[PDB]
């Protein structure tokens, strides 16, 4: 089968910022997931070809992951915090959506989105 193209990381006419609370999706946030034990599955996209999961694409239509979400925030991508929190939630969103309670992809999503959740309740306002 085949895979789509990637979520966009780059767009010149996109208009983009650094504010100090992207700064903080990065050193506090990104980081603290990127690192724990249960992080990897989640540090690129799907492979559904490699996974044998032909149907991935087909249920999944907003793709995100943090491998994205990192080049995202290192190459100052987004305008705001919003925006990057949203492809955190889309993320966690869409493992819920294609898995069934209890797996063990599941688990490892509510242990990083509890992290997420976590970090995030510690914004801070904007500079
Ligand atoms: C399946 C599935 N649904 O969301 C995610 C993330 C996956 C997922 C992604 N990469 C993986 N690598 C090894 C197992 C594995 C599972």
């Amino acid at each position: 089968s085949m895979n789509p193209p990637p979520p966009e990381t780059s767009n010149p006419n996109k208009p983009k910022r650094q504010t100090n609370q992207l700064q903080y999706l990065l050193r506090v946030v990104l980081k603290t997931l990127w690192k724990h034990q249960f992080a990897w599955p989640f540090q690129q996209p799907v492979d559904a070809v490699k996974l044998n999961l032909p149907d991935y694409y087909k249920i999944i239509k907003t793709p995100m992951d943090m491998g994205t979400i990192k080049k995202r925030l290192e190459n100052n991508y987004y305008w705001n915090a919003q925006e990057c929190i949203q492809d955190f939630n889309t993320m966690f969103t869409n493992c819920y959506i294609y898995n069934k309670p209890g797996d063990d992809i599941v688990l490892m999503a509510e242990a990083l989105e509890k992290l997420f959740l976590q970090k995030i309740n510690e914004l801070p306002t904007e500079e």
